[PDB]
RNA sequence: CGUGGUUGACACGCAGACCUCUUACAAGAGUGUCUAGGUGCCUUUGAGAGUUACUCUUUGCUCUCUUCGGAAGAACCCUUAGGGGUUCGUGCAUGGGCUUGCAUAGCAAGUCUUAGAAUGCGGGUACCGUACAGUGUUGAAAAACACUGUAAAUCUCUAAAAGAGACCA
């Protein structure tokens, strides 16, 4: 009762309504999950590793979680061209680097779904909903609805920022999902949906458990980028590879805001090993392991330790992170053929 | 080639591309056709006898023509609350008037097809038509095409109002039909299909035979409502109310433009009988036989025909049009309970 | 609206409504049928929590005294008769002196008279006569007396709204 409230709770940074979240746990012990995000062209970090951790948070806290393969709103997005060969083959990569980083497959925890195969079977079940939705909307409440696709308002509007926010907020009750979890990029969603359940008044809001998004590897870009390279680390590159991106990533020396390495080992490295084992040579101290978060950053910010001892330890975590993965990318031949599919299009931004 | 070129023109009113018309003529002599209505209530004269005049003069020159029951996009313009059984009860009350009316279905050319059993059961097949449809778009662009559902665009303007027209647009190629046809309220829904299929590059445009809308019982309204019984004539109403409701529409003695009795006699009376006897007493000159249509406002606009023997004769020609209806409906059980199911609720406008 | 009918129904001079007929919308005709409303009080009003995916605010429903007394009048249980417990109606602008945009008097804004209830209506309250459905009496048909309900049934019967903090083609 309390524990599995505690660790549902540790999944999310920003939590709120803990009576409505205690209520579901106590009425549902073994809720429904899922999560949107946007398939186009290769994964970054912070959506393989951290959300391997959530979900695998959520399966020892007895949390049922599906994947939601967006190849549909990838369309409408205006990615690759807008076929739907390479998206699909995307989505098949990047569920191919989902099951060989590490997940529970054989328990029948995990579900893989479509998008495409999902609504277009159970269209009577979605056509209901999107139409609802639509009627008790109102035209600059849909224009303020469009974060998810990129930016605001006063730019190029078109009428995809339109059929995206119903499509997003119907997948919450089409996917018949007790509790979601995506970030602080769809709040106007969230707060669409309140107010349309609200308004239709049904049973009890699921919890949202919002992730910060994780700043670039410069001093400006505060989310991940999927095309540029030099902005967020992959899933497959190599050793050297993912040493040359780390190495030119913003570290302003014994400053704690504005340096993505804090967050990174914060939600990446931290929940993963349990530790953080700093490696460094005889003379500057030895190997410090660090159990928590607190200590780290205090011993930084405190005139003994450097960014020196943080940068290769942090690679080589992500090294040994990785090997997993390129091993079982190696050691079969459909895993290879979609990663030299993946890595030859282009990905637009 | 040219006799059935001809009657297709005669068709409708404002028809244009001419070149295009022979070339499906000649390159198809049996096209497929429809129409899209909106359901809500009863039906209007123009929706009933204009239309099985058009059906039946496609079917003379060769043109297949399907019915399209339009429920899914009269629940999202929200009609009657929005319910399904008084919206399907609607649809086969009005499938049973065209049914009644005269319609060639022992032939096999007519088809009834309800939306959702159609779009039900190939959804694989409209769901990438409706995403290239909205990826190709832009909001102000679906904005503008936002006249079929009702009021432009300073109001309150929903949601709806951009899943009617992506829909619409493609119910076109959804449907495979050669030709289509409805009116002059759908000419951005039709600028904005010839846009994307220019932008996608298929085969020929087809013809549009848009029918210029019939005004009101007065000077006011110059569409036609199934809501308000005081602003167009019905096709169940009894002798006596066909004439209340006829004899208090707007007719200015002598003026041509303003009265909608010479559309209606043009567009109803004219290519049904083939004819028009105007029954008069033997003291104001004789009953006239008019075949053509410049010969009545000839002599109506000359001193000589005058409302109170023009009234009377259409009177007893819509009465002697809805006597085989009336009749099929009486002689029936299920057209009387439908009938008596569909005139108790309410109607919105 | 007054008359004969002692009163009400019943006809006449006039208006409106339901229905029908004629008529070019307009309009005319047919009583085939019907027709003041008041007695009566309140209502501009803290904040939080909850009502299938953030924060804040104006707003739809329940719990915390529901801020002049909050349930105002009715209803339910106990009453030597004063009372003891619970449910139902959550409002918009102006104003009188406060200052300015106006050098001092249209119009608006920061605050006070919880509500000037002063100016208007939105909504409920025991009651009466008209018309209707049921009972007993007076009753030639018709109609009247007292009892239950209607004139706004009314409450989203749960089909209910909006704005600022935002990473695409």
């Amino acid at each position: 009762p309390e524990e599995k409230f505690k660790i549902v709770r540790s999944v999310g940074e920003e939590c709120i309504q803990e009576d409505e979240l205690l209520n579901l746990l106590t009425k549902k012990p073994e809720p429904v999950c899922y999560d949107g995000f946007e398939p186009s062209g290769r994964m970054h970090i912070a959506q393989g590793v951290m959300k391997t951790i959530s979900v695998n948070k959520l399966t020892s806290a007895g949390c049922r979680v599906k994947i939601w393969i967006a190849d549909w709103f990838a369309k409408l997005n205006n990615k690759m061209g807008g076929d739907l060969k390479k998206i699909e083959t995307v989505g098949r990569y990047l569920i191919e680097i989902w099951k060989a980083v590490g997940m529970d497959v054989e328990g029948g925890k995990v579900e893989f779904l479509w998008s495409s195969k999902e609504i277009n079977a159970r269209a009577d079940e979605y056509w209901p909903l999107v139409l609802d939705i639509a009627q008790k909307n109102n035209l600059k409440r849909i224009i303020r609805c469009s974060q998810i696709m990129g930016r605001s308002e006063q730019d190029e509007l078109t009428a995809a920022q339109i059929f995206y926010p119903c499509m997003q907020c119907a997948d919450i009750f089409f996917l018949k999902a007790d509790i979601c979890q995506l970030g602080m990029d769809q709040r106007k969603v969230n707060v669409l949906a309140r107010e349309y359940c609200d308004d239709i008044k049904r049973k009890n809001k699921p919890i949202i458990l919002s992730h910060h998004m994780l700043p670039g590897l410069q001093q400006g870009q505060e989310k991940m980028s999927k095309s540029d390279p030099s902005s967020s680390v992959f899933m497959e590159d190599e050793e050297a590879e993912v040493n040359v991106k780390i190495k030119k990533a913003y570290c302003p020396p014994k400053v704690v805001e504005g340096n993505p390495c804090l967050e990174y080992i914060k939600y990446l490295i931290l929940p993963w090993f349990n530790e953080f084992t700093v490696e460094r040579s005889a003379d500057n101290g030895g190997n410090k392991t660090f159990k928590s978060y607190e200590e780290l950053i205090a011993d930084y910010e405190s005139g003994e330790l450097h960014p020196a001892d943080l940068k290769p330890a942090l690679s080589k975590s992500l090294n040994k992170i990785l090997e997993p993965v390129r091993e079982h990318f190696r050691k079969d031949s459909n895993a290879k053929e979609l990663l030299k599919r993946v890595k030859a299009y282009r990905v637009t931004k």
